[PDB]
């Protein structure tokens, strides 16, 4: 059975044609899937039995399942999501005017960024389209589908710190196409943001495939620091990454001219005022908005949290050069064993 969550609108229409159905039936089923978060053909009431029968034989709608849910007092929701026998994260961050979903692109990651908890476990595999868009679908079903509640559950999707998306371009791009589709989640290209640590040839490729908002996972004011913090910098240095960013902005207007620059503040490693002055000089030819991230250590992380006074001084330095600078909020602060699986088998035996 084909999982319909693997298909963009064009592919859905091609599949429905091969079942002897008119293209617009594919569009209709898409709306049920994404506007109503429906994974059950019986519930699709304006589809006839014959078509319902065809789909149940050759197709299904199977989104990744929640294995854990944590809910913050600030409304943030974090999910551990089963993708096969592997696990990934999905985070829902509601605000008064919008709701952002952070989704995973890979199971683990191969880039070895030193501050990243996703890195420490290493790279396992790429996610399929159904596993990426399925995170959005699952989040949307739980929060409340657009046409069930009358409100878009999600206005923004981000891909950051949950696998390098540019190393999973085959699955990431169609997933984003469904996010942007009116019959999918109907998000503006300005509100689908792909963060990358700078896989430059893949970024050149991204701009030829799709127009979405780009963020750059920079985290350092110079190569010698970034070489340490973000090892991929050894292969593609800052100036090469920035040249690639400018090339991407020739092809895409989702950023409206200004790339988002992400920068984790790491205690006495990259958060000094000297580093801020260097960053300002570095970004003089790159129109941008700078997002400073008050990063917190995971168990055994090689860095500590920067104080808010150091972060605020770093920010003021950047603002004195005229950069738009945002210190990001920490969300879901209240929610932030190797034997357990075997231990559960033994306990359930009794
Ligand atoms: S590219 Fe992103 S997910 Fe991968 S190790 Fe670096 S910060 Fe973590």
């Amino acid at each position: 059975k084909i999982n319909l969550l693997d298909l963009n609108r064009q592919q859905m229409r091609e599949f429905f044609k091969d079942l002897g159905e008119k293209p617009f039936r594919a569009d209709q089923v898409m709306k049920w899937m994404y506007h109503y978060c429906c994974d059950n053909f019986d519930e699709m009431t304006d589809i006839n039995k014959v078509l319902r029968g065809k789909l149940k034989e050759v197709a299904e709608i199977r989104a990744p399942e929640v294995v854990e849910e944590q809910r913050s007092s600030d409304g943030t929701i974090k999910w551990a999501i089963a993708v096969g026998d592997q696990r990934v994260e999905t985070v829902y961050i509601p605000e008064d005017d919008r709701a952002t979903l952070a989704v995973s692109s890979q199971v683990g990651c191969a880039l070895e960024c030193k501050f990243c908890s996703t890195a420490q476990q290493g790279f396992n595999r790429n996610l399929r389209v159904s596993e990426i868009i399925g995170q959005v679908w699952r989040a949307a079903k739980i929060v409340g589908a657009a046409k069930v509640t009358g409100q878009r559950p999600i206005t923004n999707v981000v891909m950051m710190g949950m696998g390098e998306p540019l190393l999973n371009l085959n699955n990431v791009v169609p997933a984003m196409e469904i996010m942007l589709d009116d019959f999918g989640f109907g998000l503006s290209k300005r509100r689908v943001t792909l963060s990358t640590s700078g896989v430059v040839p893949a970024l050149d490729k991204l701009g030829d495939m799709i127009d979405v908002a780009l963020a750059i996972s920079l985290h350092a004011p110079n190569d010698e620091i970034r070489d340490e913090i973000v090892p991929i910098n050894k292969k593609y240095n800052i100036e090469t990454f920035l040249a690639a960013v400018r090339r991407y902005l020739e092809k895409s207007n989702a950023n409206q001219g200004r790339v988002t620059i992400e920068y984790v503040m790491l205690d006495h490693v990259n958060d000094g005022t000297e580093h801020a002055h260097q960053l300002a000089e570095l970004l003089k030819d790159t129109p941008c908005k700078i997002n400073l991230i008050p990063w917190n250590p995971f168990p055994g992380a090689p860095y500590g949290r920067s104080s808010n006074s150091r972060i605020d001084r770093f920010s003021k330095v950047l603002m004195s050069y005229g950069f738009t600078t945002i210190v990001r909020k920490t969300r879901g602060d209240d929610i932030d064993d190797v034997i357990d699986r075997t231990k559960r088998t033994l306990r359930k035996r009794m």
